[PDB]
């Protein structure tokens, strides 16, 4: 449903600090803020208290760079190609090399 | 929830020809008029397959007009304000005479 900011959802909150950006926080401890203008880009921030519980495309926040390149097989890979493609949502997606 | 038109929702599309006017349509044989300049007026629309079974403040849909100001009790009251009383949604709300 398109809906207008701001908006008090169950346990997220959206709005506009501004024409720039869009912030969202939720009550899990996790942050969005999202830069609109000239283009779209993506600050996440995340609780002390999800350290070493995530998973995904940022990290499994435990302070380790090494493993961060480890897909849900278990296995750290080489390239930051082959751990991304790890990570589609679709079968019709491209293989990034 | 705030939204804006048109909407396409359950059983309902809800539009707006113009700045002045907000038409809902419905799958049921209802559709509303809506002006909202200068100010908000309501004409509302009823199909013929529901004719003798509505009931509310605009009558029973029966071509009849003496039975018009029959409330929910089962008689038909002589005033527009006693009939039109009849129809409050909450106790607080005041008695027109
Ligand atoms: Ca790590
Ligand atoms: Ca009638």
């Amino acid at each position: 449903i398109y809906t207008q900011l701001p908006i008090s959802a169950a346990n997220v909150t959206i709005f506009r600090p501004s024409t720039f950006f869009i912030i969202a926080q939720t009550s899990l401890g996790l942050q969005l803020n999202l830069q609109l203008v000239p283009t779209m880009q993506l600050f996440m921030q995340l609780a002390p208290k999800l350290r070493g519980q995530t998973c995904g495309l940022c990290g499994n926040f435990n302070s380790i760079q090494a493993d961060d390149f480890r897909t849900l097989s278990g296995v750290v890979e080489a390239t930051a190609a082959a751990f991304f493609n790890t990570f589609k949502t679709q079968a019709a997606c491209p293989n990034i090399r």
